[PDB]
């Protein structure tokens, strides 16, 4: 017969070879363990297959992704398979989903989340970093935070429209940050940067505001106790911190004389 194990898993993976798992679907189901046990998970990071097979594409494209996610359905074990956390130096908490965005792949991403993925899932920081090569950067944990934090708008429009599971707008990380908050937070002072963190922040109210109308986003406070706004005073965020004024004028044109 056909005997797999971690090695053997993660070379298959990482080449990106589907024909390599034929019958492992058979060899699950008889030796009774799934792609979630300790032993298919790499014991450094904690990662499953699935993290690796989204590290390693051709041309953004790795085809045993599919059939992972088929055979995990088939063994009682899908939802967990993908919500799978894992850790690096960088990070802690991370998940499929965020490489997904990260990668910035809307195929594997849409997928995930249909099969079953936790929108919610929040990359926790480790110990902190510079601004140099340092793979951490600070997005705001969620899902929905790091797609807004690397303009992404139909991975945003997707993950607040799709029809199995939507992202809460109102949801709010360890920090007590929002995906306003987020947007601050990346807003560096360069036209080009400004241009879409004013986009992107517009938007998500436009979108919250229809779907919530008994809750204001920028009137959600951070652990600080601060707004996006007064945030982006603080830390000194003109670009952002100006227009956020310059639209609550224009919004105060709700009233006519």
């Amino acid at each position: 017969m056909k005997v797999f194990n971690r090695p053997i898993l993660f070379d298959i993976v990482s080449r990106g070879s589907p024909d390599g798992l034929e019958g492992l679907l058979s060899f699950l189901l008889t030796h009774k363990k799934r792609l979630t046990d300790e032993e298919f998970r790499e014991p450094s990071t904690g990662k499953t297959c699935l993290p690796k097979a989204l590290l390693n594409l051709s041309a953004g494209r790795n085809d045993t992704i599919p059939i992972l996610l088929d055979i995990a359905e088939k063994t009682g074990n899908m939802r967990e398979f993908i919500n799978s956390p894992f850790r690096d130096v960088y990070y802690r908490g991370q998940t499929a989903l965020h490489i997904a965005i990260e990668r910035r792949c809307k195929h594997y991403v849409e997928l995930l989340v249909e099969k079953g993925a936790d929108v919610h899932a929040q990359a926790r920081g480790r110990f902190f970093q510079p601004k140099d090569e340092g793979g951490y950067f600070y997005f705001g944990e969620l899902p929905l935070s790091l797609a807004a934090c690397t303009n992404q708008p139909h991975i945003v429009h997707y993950l607040t429209e799709n029809g199995h599971k939507q992202a809460d707008l109102r949801r709010q990380d360890s920090r007590g940050n929002t995906v306003l908050h987020a947007l601050v937070a990346i807003a560096d002072n360069t036209r080009e940067n400004t241009k879409f963190v004013t986009k992107m922040y517009d938007l998500l109210l436009i979108k919250c505001a229809k779907l919530f109308p008994d809750t204001n986003l920028e009137a959600l406070l951070n652990n600080d106790g601060l707004s996006p706004l007064m945030m982006a005073a603080k830390t000194g965020k003109i670009g952002i911190f100006q227009h956020i004024i310059r639209r609550e004028i224009a919004d105060a044109a709700a009233h006519h004389h």
